[PDB]
């Protein structure tokens, strides 16, 4: 079967064939979709989802049906029936980590897919490893200002009673703190997991930019807290190019993005703890973190500022306070020489990353309703291109946060 | 079986139960999803008849009367005779009304019930059509105090004498192709201009050229009118702040009245049924204006501000487009003609979301269309869970009518 897809700005219209590779479920059925729902193992299985994996690494790099493939396949048999599971060679790990970020679909970053430094920390045993393994990534990947995409890869999951889990959503993100008078301080999104650490013995700053420990499980034990040397997170003071006013809002961001709480799937194989980072698009500081109601939520103060006419939704305030953040934001990481891209350069690279892998791929599984920048849709290509969305293996997927699940040693 | 949406701003959770009732696909299936897709006999009727008329008893408190069961076999008896039907004027009004609660890529449908419905069906001649489209444009307009309206002309028969309105809505703007390959005007309109004028239409090649309607009666060819210019109110744009804004010569139309899709209701078709409301201001000024195969304006006006236009990551695109739209808004309302903002909108939208919830167990909505093409995440749109499904009766879409009518 072939799906077409038309962009309605330019009328080129893609036909998309990979997405006969899909095997897991959208969520959706032919009476309802389910696009804007944000979340819609014994030797048995195992085995099937191995093979398909081997069959794709070989196959990239031509090799499929060869000796060295077939002795391969063989290998991970006799492993999983005598084991329950297997080891993936250094090789197949690399390449597994990049395809899960190239089958992301809510990953609007793609084109850089192939651009990924992988750590294997397959050897870690204690929280302890799991901080200095961590640190390490930071610093690499941090390269003071010129940031470097990279996943570390901790142990697989083995019975479910062992994992190894990074408690933090991200590896580097600031605490929230609710008041008795029902305000917060800092960031609200990780009010929970600030009291969490609190509680582990953590000695909270009580600012609006308390950098967070990392709370770290190794092997299904209690987990750990580790505190981030200060010199190796490097943050941006946000000012304005024009409004000198706004640097004593008192803003600052940090310049890593690394998500930590998802789990990545390779060859049916799972890994529970998997911190991967890149840089960040504008947006995502500038229109979510500093501008969602439920978030640090600026826009009066700015607006007022600016004094713009706040009596009147329509006279577009907040609009208008919204692009001034965002040009702040840039301004500040790119003065800093931290990398950063704007929504404009970000969403028309993937549209040159989506047209490439329709070509040499025969698709790319995109979710439109998070490929959009929350800000200036329409004046982005994205917002005018048709997506089909759909599920691929090697994956990132989501997990249960860990204190929901965490069988307490004690 | 029973369906949850979150609001994530609010963590208000609402259980869906209409989804249920919902008849036709969507494109979607469990391996794939068709999200972002634009356009993803006699034996058919009673079923169809008979479903629509369930829901209208019951929507009056009459189900399983002897005035429901008296209808379901009198319609029975009349598909029998005659292989269709014809609503009661109660029943079209129903129809109609329910046709845009059901409208899931509509942001405006708190206003639902609150919808004049023009019967048409004894029209029988494009003139006709044409005094039933004039009299709907101007009680619409009300002298910019804009009230919504539908006109309902006869439903399709055989489907060789169809009722059409040609036009895609009744006011827009011709598109003309330029001899140096630039477009003047709407590029939008550039095919139907040109039958228009191959039907004869004297074009005066301008920029903002109101287009003349063009009528299709029972299947006959359709005829060319001009709307009395004195019925269509424009709004010439200008600018709180920037007094250089007039100078770029915009203006739009006061009434967006579409006229190309299909009501279906209770398995009946009506081809041409005109329906008309009033502007969210980013329908003009993002969409209208600044889609680069529309108006696409945003240069010139970036160069009228002194903007730094050598690199995206000054936003100086972003901060045209806010511009743009203030203009739109102050204009529009500076001349009394009705128009909502993207912020009011979007809010009324959740307020209805959670009426309908209540009162009826669910409603149908598309959030590719229903989030606003600027500014997305700071409207509560961008943060509510939304469940697309096709209810009836409905809008659906119906191919363009040069491709289809034989001349
Ligand atoms: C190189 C620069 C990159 C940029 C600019 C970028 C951009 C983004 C953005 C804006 C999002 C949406 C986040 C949100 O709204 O919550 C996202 C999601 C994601 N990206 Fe990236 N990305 C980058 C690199 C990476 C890397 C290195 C990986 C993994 C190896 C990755 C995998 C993902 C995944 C799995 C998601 C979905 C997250 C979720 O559902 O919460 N991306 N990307
Ligand atoms: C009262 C003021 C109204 C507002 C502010 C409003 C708002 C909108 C907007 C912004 C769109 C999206 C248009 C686009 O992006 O192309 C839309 C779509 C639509 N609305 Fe409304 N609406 C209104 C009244 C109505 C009425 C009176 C009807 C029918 C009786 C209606 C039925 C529809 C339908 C069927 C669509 C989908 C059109 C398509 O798929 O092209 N709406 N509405
Ligand atoms: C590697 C990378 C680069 C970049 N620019 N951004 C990201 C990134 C940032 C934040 C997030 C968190 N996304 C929200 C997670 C979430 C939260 C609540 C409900 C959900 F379904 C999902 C994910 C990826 C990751
Ligand atoms: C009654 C009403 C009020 C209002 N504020 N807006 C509208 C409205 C305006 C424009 C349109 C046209 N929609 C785009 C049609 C289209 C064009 C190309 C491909 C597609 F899938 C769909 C529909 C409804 C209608
Ligand atoms: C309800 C809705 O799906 C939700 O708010 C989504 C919309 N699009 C998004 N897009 C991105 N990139 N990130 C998000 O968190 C969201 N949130
Ligand atoms: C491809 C994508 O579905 C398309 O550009 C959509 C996106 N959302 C939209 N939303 C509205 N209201 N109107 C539109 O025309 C569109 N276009
Ligand atoms: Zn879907």
């Amino acid at each position: 079967r072939f799906l077409k897809v038309k962009n309605w700005e330019t009328d080129v219209v893609l036909t998309d064939t990979l997405h006969l590779k899909s095997t897991l479920e959208t969520g959706c059925t032919e009476h309802i979709c389910m696009g804007s729902i944000m979340l819609p193992r014994t030797k048995d299985q195992l085995f099937p989802l191995a093979k398909e994996f081997l069959d794709q690494y070989y196959s990239s790099i031509k090799r499929f049906g060869s000796k060295a493939h077939m002795d391969r396949l063989e290998e991970v048999n006799k492993e999983i029936e005598s084991t329950s599971t297997y080891q993936l060679k250094d090789t197949e790990l690399i390449y597994g980590a990049k395809h899960a970020w190239r089958n992301a679909s809510r990953c609007v970053g793609r084109i850089q897919w192939s651009k990924l430094q992988v750590f294997d920390a397959r050897d870690c045993t204690t929280a302890h490893g799991m901080f200095n393994y961590i640190c390490n990534h930071v610093k690499y990947a941090t390269n003071k200002g010129n940031l470097r995409s990279a996943i570390t890869i901790f142990p697989q999951r083995t019975d479910g009673k062992h994992d190894f889990r990074v408690w933090n959503s991200q590896l580097i993100r600031y605490a929230g703190y609710k008041q008795p008078d029902g305000s917060t301080l800092g960031d609200p999104a990780n009010v929970q997991f600030t009291e969490i650490c609190i509680q582990q013995g953590w000695k909270a700053p009580r600012g609006r930019f308390d950098v967070l420990p990392l709370l770290l499980q190794a092997n299904g034990n209690d987990p750990e807290l580790f505190q981030i040397p200060p010199e190796l997170v490097l943050e941006v003071p946000i000012r304005h190019p024009k409004f000198d006013w706004f640097k004593d809002l008192g803003l600052k961001w940090y310049g890593l993005p690394a998500v930590s709480n998802m789990l990545l799937e390779i060859g049916g194989l799972e890994f529970s703890a998997c911190p991967f980072s890149g840089w960040y698009m504008g947006t995502e500081i500038g229109v979510r973190d500093y501008c969602d109601n439920s978030r640090y939520n600026i826009l009066e103060e700015v607006a007022k500022k600016m004094d713009l006419d706040m009596r009147k939704t329509s006279s577009l305030w907040k609009d208008q306070a919204l692009v001034e953040i965002n040009i702040a934001v840039l301004y500040s990481f790119q003065s800093d020489k931290v990398t950063i891209v704007d929504h404009h350069s970000a969403t028309e690279s993937f549209i040159k990353h989506m047209e490439n892998e329709y070509r040499c791929r025969g698709g790319c599984p995109a979710d439109w309703v998070w490929i959009v920048p929350p800000m200036s849709g329409s004046i982005t290509p994205v917002f005018h291109q048709e997506m089909l969305n759909y599920r691929l293996t090697p994956s990132f997927e989501y997990q249960p946060d860990p204190w929901n699940t965490h069988v307490w040693k004690g």
